């Protein structure tokens, strides 16, 4: 994954419901680690491209596996916290933007507004903002 010429590293975020408004979520790193899947945007690739690679990669799942329900049109961008910047690795990374996806079935599920509260502190306000924008797809 590149960085772009604002200093913001591209990436994709999957949101994965069921028909009882659960959503699903995965061990990013080992125990207790649970969140959506997300991953880099690498050159020369769309966001929908990368979505699939971590769907498979995280979820081993592929595209008759899913539907698309909604995604980001544009950039959820934020900056990192200034004591996680690398900063002396350049050109340097300053925070990302995301493209978010919501699927759903044609890991573990929790209710929708669960990983909002219960994700890692560095990664809730970016979790609320996706899940109140998803939020006027699904209620
Ligand atoms: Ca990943």
């Amino acid at each position: 994954s590149m960085i772009d010429d604002d200093g913001y590293r591209p990436n994709v975020g999957i949101v994965i419901c069921n028909r009882q408004g659960q959503v699903m979520w995965a061990r990013r790193f080992g125990q207790h680690s649970w969140q959506f899947p997300q991953g880099g945007i690498n050159p020369g690739e769309s966001a929908e491209q990368a979505m699939y690679r971590e769907l498979f990669e995280e979820v081993g799942l592929s595209r008759k596996d899913v539907r698309i329900l909604a995604s980001t049109r544009n950039w959820l961008r934020y900056k990192l916290p200034k004591r996680l910047v690398r900063w002396d690795t350049k050109p340097v990374c300053i925070g990302q933007k995301q493209k978010w996806f919501l699927l759903q079935l044609v890991w573990r599920w929790v209710s929708y507004w669960y990983p909002v509260r219960q994700v890692v502190s560095f990664k809730r306000d970016v979790y609320r903002r996706v899940m109140k924008e998803f939020a006027s797809v699904v209620m």
